[PDB]
């Protein structure tokens, strides 16, 4: 509630990540690629008749050919009436016309069916739509619903073509029930109930299922790894997004273990969806907030952001010092050809008190990069100090300086963030939570002596940190007051002798 | 030598005179002496985690006034030390320990993990005077895998199987190991149980059976530590509600639940020699500061005593599902300096409820059953919050904050304390969780109920009937303690209606 035209663009409006011109957005929608018109799809939950989720809800819609430029269009799908929306739902591309709409000249890997939820009154069921036009116009189907379960909570669907079990896979989920349902179609419009999941962290409900096969990272061999997304019961707050890790056969999945593990562990990475259409490799991207409190933060004429794309894996990493667990690993994508306006290199700068890193760039667009591999060195330090820290401040307006935290503790062998900003207060701050988690193990030892890295970037308003390479990702948004955007970065320690070794430092300002 | 425990030091919850706490062990009953006991990892010399680490002892006939006696075991030594480990009782003499007037259910054995460089194993020891010095046993270990990472035995008496089992935990490995004896001596590996979350390592499990609330009914709960994987932060608690016969653990379900979603409830043991019901406590700290945080000369306090059940409780709207429930204990014959009770009160900002005692012993408590009313209010304000405030010394007053919205229906805490740093502090949260759904619907109105107790130091939460439970430490300026209550709001017409407060004003 600050409204007036007000815009914060200048200040808060991510450069490289999506935003809606004006009004709101949540779960990333119909995810494809285009292999004929070299394009990225990303649809979305919009509401863009008010700055929260609204109840004429539809599908946006943007397009990318880079993965971190977008143009936005006009709306893929709305609702019959403004009495409810067109909720979660995925794309997938008929080649071979199993579902029988093709004029004839309608490209193959072009033919586009999307497959949502259609939320009514005391229903919710599955629909299809399909679209002729390359994905910007689409035509609901004279049968909706396909899938329909006399079902008030029953939501999100995810659809991918499986051979040798020959038929198309739906994993949606009956959300209060606790289960993802699995169903089978040779047709995408008549459906059939394979198997039913349960595992993991309950909480309040299951959201936004996802069912992909990803590779492991030397071999040829590859597994099949199960997304959940829940909210409210998030361990750490409101919404969250977790996985599991086993084998699928076209009709149930069956996990390694019985494990719990989340893909992210910011408080700002929910509803994570998989692009179709990827071949060699896996790539999806995320709600880039929370549901306890993304409709009060201080943005104008928008509110919400997706997350950077991401490249998904799995390695085998020492969860501690004797094990090894085949986790989830995941990296962000940047087309490299971005715009690098100016950086800082350095190697093995031996850290300490008297000589901290400073950037100095002249200027500065929101957007900042910096990339650290770090050496613990042994040497005995007082328990306190804050064992290293890189502080990203903003412009010094207003005689103050508001300033983001992220940092390591080498006896907690744990990174940490802590984005609380002094004097920005907005409703329901108190689920906003300002310090976070994050223990690792050693990336490696070289000489015994302990190896870690750090990749993190700031856009405008959202920080995204990837701890060692890509073994866990932590996704926050921070606000910062009334016009004041990330201008430089530090990096500090209050240790006399050298603690920690950067044995490479890149810290880059970058641009659209 | 400044001595915090003025304004520092709990009342009810236990506390070493000097030095420093962690995991509690050897938990039991005695019948005879009726008598309970406490165990733990104790090290005198510091204020910090110790190289030579013993069991500390104390007894207490009510679970909230305790005598500290002399160390129980010690190691052999200064090399490493006793780490954690559980008691029972041996009736019926399987072990061989009995002059011949060793009464029953006084016939203590206690089963330990023995820590020595690049070795843990587990040992046992047996003590012929209460409980209060132990004999170790002459062929220890009693197990022993040659491993460097193999701790926190918990055994108990299981009949239909007619053996000893053992609950222990191959950390690093993630497998708690279950093992079987008729002897206390000899032990046999029965099965592996994996799953939850995994974080860094197990420890400190669990496994006991706990009744259903209604029904004659129970289940098997499996009690697991982590540190320092905790998605929270650095230690905490998880449990697994099954089956067992003497030999595998079963879950119900795959699911992953803590025991407890504060900061600072970890390495959480059961009672022996309780009959009906299920008791245990925790140390009350997290592995991540509880070793920099500003008391002397000692550091760490236990929790409350808790009875655990299982009940049905709704997790959304429409489910339920078998949760764990805890309680916690207070004699009741505690001293209540003075109270403070209302009915049907109608928040407003212009009706704060405010105590008003004269005088504070560093303990509260405040009970609160209330309905959320149908009325439009702005998205902010801050749907209703209970704040605890300090004495005013020094021109300011320190105070913590525990409220609950109503549109996200969830319970929380904000322990941020201005001007108090410490090491570590970073992982030391201030802002946390708790989601729930309604106690009750009455008249369509959507129902909750709230219960927390203050000592000086420690904030225990528990929401609706025990439904979550939230343990947090908060620290406050020097000299500064808990003097007063409110329960305040920013609407001006009342959205909160509380049905019942009690706040009271307690002491030893
Ligand atoms: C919602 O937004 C669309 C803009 O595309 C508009 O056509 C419609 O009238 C709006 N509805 C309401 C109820 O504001
Ligand atoms: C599907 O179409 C592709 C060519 O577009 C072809 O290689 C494949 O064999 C077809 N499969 C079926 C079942 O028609
Ligand atoms: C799957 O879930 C539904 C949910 O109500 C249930 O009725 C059905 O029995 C389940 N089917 C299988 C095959 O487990
Ligand atoms: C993702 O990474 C894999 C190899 O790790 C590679 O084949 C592929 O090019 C990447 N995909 C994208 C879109 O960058
Ligand atoms: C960080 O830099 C290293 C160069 O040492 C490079 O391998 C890597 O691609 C960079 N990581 C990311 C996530 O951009
Ligand atoms: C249990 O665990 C140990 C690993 O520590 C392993 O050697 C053994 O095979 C397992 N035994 C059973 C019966 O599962
Ligand atoms: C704990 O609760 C049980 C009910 O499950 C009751 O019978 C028992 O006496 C209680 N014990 C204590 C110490 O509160
Ligand atoms: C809180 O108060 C209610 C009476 O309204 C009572 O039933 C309950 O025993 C109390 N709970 C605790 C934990 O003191």
């Amino acid at each position: 509630s600050i409204d007036l035209s007000v815009d914060t663009s200048e200040y808060n409006r991510p450069l490289i990540h999506f935003t809606p011109e004006k009004g709101w957005m949540n779960d990333p929608n119909g995810l494809f690629y285009d292999k004929t018109a070299k394009l990225w799809h990303l649809y979305f939950q919009y509401n863009p008749n008010a700055t929260a989720w609204g109840q004429p809800l539809y599908w946006g819609h943007a397009t990318s050919n880079d993965l971190v430029h977008w143009d936005e269009h006009e709306i893929a799908i709305g609702p019959e009436h403004d009495n409810e929306g067109i909720f979660s739902g995925s794309i997938v591309v008929d080649h071979n016309n199993t579902s029988g709409f093709f004029n004839s000249s309608i490209d193959p890997n072009q033919r586009i069916v999307a497959i949502y939820t259609n939320n009514i009154p005391d229903n919710q069921t599955q629909d299809i739509a399909f679209s002729l036009d390359g994905g910007y116009t689409f035509t609901k189907y004279e049968n909706n619903p396909v899938i329909d379960v006399s079902s008030n909570q029953f939501r999100d669907p995810k659809v991918f073509w499986h051979e040798d079990s020959n038929q198309w896979i739906m994993v949606v989920s009956k959300s209060q029930e606790y289960k993802i349902q699995i169903f089978g179609s040779a047709n995408l419009k008549n459906w059939v109930l394979n198997s039913n999941f349960s595992s993991g962290y309950y909480g309040n409900q299951y959201e936004c299922p996802g069912l992909i096969e990803v590779p492991i990272e030397n071999s040829d061999k590859s597994k099949w790894v199960m997304f959940l997304a829940i909210n409210p019961g998030s361990p750490l707050g409101g919404s969250i997004n977790q996985y599991f890790v086993g084998d699928f056969d076209g009709f149930q999945f069956v996990p390694d273990d019985s494990q719990t593990r989340f893909v992210d562990i910011g408080k700002d990475f929910y509803a994570f969806q998989t692009f179709s259409e990827v071949e060699h490799g896996v790539l999806g991207l995320a709600w880039a907030s929370n549901w306890q409190y993304a409709d009060q933060v201080p943005t104008n004429p928008w509110r919400s952001s997706t997350s950077l794309a991401r490249n998904y894996t799995l390695r085998y990493v020492h969860t501690n010092a004797e094990t090894k667990q085949l986790t989830l690993i995941q990296n962000p994508v940047l087309p490299d050809s971005i715009n690098v306006v100016d950086k800082l290199k350095k190697k093995n700068v031996k850290l300490t008190n008297k000589k901290p890193i400073k950037t100095n760039f002249k200027g500065s667009t929101g957007l900042f990069d910096f990339n650290i591999t770090f050496k613990v060195l042994n040497l005995n330090v007082s328990p306190g100090k804050t064992h290293f820290d890189i502080l990203i401040n903003s412009q010094e307006l207003n005689s103050s300086v508001d300033s983001i935290k992220i940092g390591f503790d080498s006896s907690q062998s744990s990174f940490y963030i802590d984005r609380h900003i002094p004097n920005v207060e907005f409703p329901r701050k108190q689920f906003f939570t300002d310090k976070l988690a994050a223990y690792l193990e050693p990336l490696d030892y070289d000489q015994d002596l302990r190896v870690f890295s750090l990749y993190g970037i700031v856009d405008k308003n959202i920080i995204e940190l990837y701890f060692n390479d890509g073994t866990v990702a932590m996704t926050n948004t921070f606000f910062m007051g009334e016009g004041k955007y990330p201008h430089d970065i530090q990096i500090v320690t209050d240790t006399e002798e050298p603690l920690f070794e950067l044995e490479s430092v890149i810290i880059r300002e970058l641009n659209k």
